């Protein structure tokens, strides 16, 4: 149930997502997901919702339902906050909302900067996303910062490509290595290359969007639905599985970490029950065969910015 990490720490492979999840919904989805066995949440200052999460947290603490070192809590540093000056900061508002004194893993949300301020995609008045003048390897140092200071346990990011993963890797200086790297990864987006890279240099990866998002906010009606998809559904129906169930276990079988996110408790318990199956050979094979190199999440804005990072292949 649980993968080792650089620092000597155990992650849940399963954990719960809460991009998108409403702040009060979200507190009962944490409480269920606690009750239902989740040990691991996923979450950011930009999902507007950490406040939420932290009040689900306390109460479960205090219903001596969990300890907080069974708890695996993740959460990421936004791009308006990548300047060395502003991260502790960034991280310690978050610790305050969740009401936490640690987190178990600090991500660097996108490789890129924007500009400080109040806006989290502040644009200029032709639409571009406003980037800072901050560097990947500058907010990496910020980041180990915090593990000295004891505010986190692991340091990792999230939608790095290869090359700005290494560029990390080959800091001299280095003082502590990426523990994982959050990135999209499903069915139509199977990342081949970059789980091989990552995984090759011991760095654990965390699959998000991992049903597609169908409530991501820019969806169109003509886009492909994994969900929906008849061909996965019949790999479902074999097992007596849902759909939703296979999508999560198929990245549980390539040696990564996953994190649907749902508010709906019969959801959220499904969800969870996928330690109970096996996906075959046959059955991987296919899931594989349908890349598309389709994102759900590649926001257009930003696609000038210096360190947008799907430009380069993986
Ligand atoms: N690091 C990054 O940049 C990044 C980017 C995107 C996502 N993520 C993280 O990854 C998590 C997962 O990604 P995601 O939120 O984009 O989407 P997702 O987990 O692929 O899909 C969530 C959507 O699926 C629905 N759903 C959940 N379980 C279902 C089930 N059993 N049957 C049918 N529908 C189901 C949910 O509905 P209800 O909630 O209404 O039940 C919601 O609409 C996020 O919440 C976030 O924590 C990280
Ligand atoms: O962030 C999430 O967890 C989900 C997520 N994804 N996207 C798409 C994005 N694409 C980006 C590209 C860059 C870039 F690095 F490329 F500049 C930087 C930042 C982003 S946000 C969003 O627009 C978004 C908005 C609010 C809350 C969460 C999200």
């Amino acid at each position: 149930s649980r993968i080792l990490l650089n620092n000597g720490a155990k992650m849940p492979i399963l954990g719960l997502g809460t991009w998108k999840s409403p702040p009060g919904q979200v507190t009962e989805a944490v409480k269920v997901a606690i009750d239902v066995g989740y040990r691991h949440i996923d979450c950011a200052h930009v999902y507007q919702n950490e406040n939420e999460v932290g009040v689900a947290i306390q109460e479960k603490l205090r219903e001596q339902v969990v300890k907080r070192e069974e708890l695996f809590i993740v959460s990421k540093l936004w791009c308006t906050y990548h300047e060395k000056g502003l991260v502790k900061g960034a991280c310690q508002k978050t610790l305050s909302d969740l009401k936490l004194d640690y987190l178990d893993l600090y991500l660097i949300h996108w490789p890129a900067g924007f500009k400080p301020g109040k806006e989290f995609f502040p644009l200029d008045e032709s639409g571009n996303v406003v980037p800072s003048d901050t560097n990947i390897l500058d907010t990496w140092a910020a980041m180990e910062e915090l593990v000295d200071e004891g505010l986190v346990k692991a340091i990792g990011i999230s939608n790095f490509n290869h090359l700005q993963v290494e560029m990390i890797l080959n800091k001299p200086g280095l003082k502590y290595k990426p523990a994982v790297n959050q990135i999209e990864c499903h069915p139509y987006l199977t990342q081949e290359k970059l789980i091989q890279y990552c995984q090759s240099k011991g760095i654990v990866v965390t699959a998000y969007s991992p049903l597609g998002s169908p409530d991501r906010p820019w969806a169109k009606p003509e886009d492909p639905s994994l969900l929906e998809d008849p061909r996965i559904k019949a790999i479902a129906a074999k097992h007596n599985k849902t759909t939703a169930q296979v999508l999560i276990r198929f990245p549980m079988q390539r040696n990564l970490v996953v994190i649907p996110k749902s508010v709906t408790p019969e959801r959220i318990a499904e969800n969870f029950k996928v330690f109970d199956f096996e996906l075959s050979s046959q059955d991987m094979t296919t899931l594989l065969s349908y890349n598309r190199n389709w994102r759900v999440c590649a926001l257009l804005s930003c696609t000038s910015h210096k360190d947008y990072p799907f430009h380069e292949e993986f």
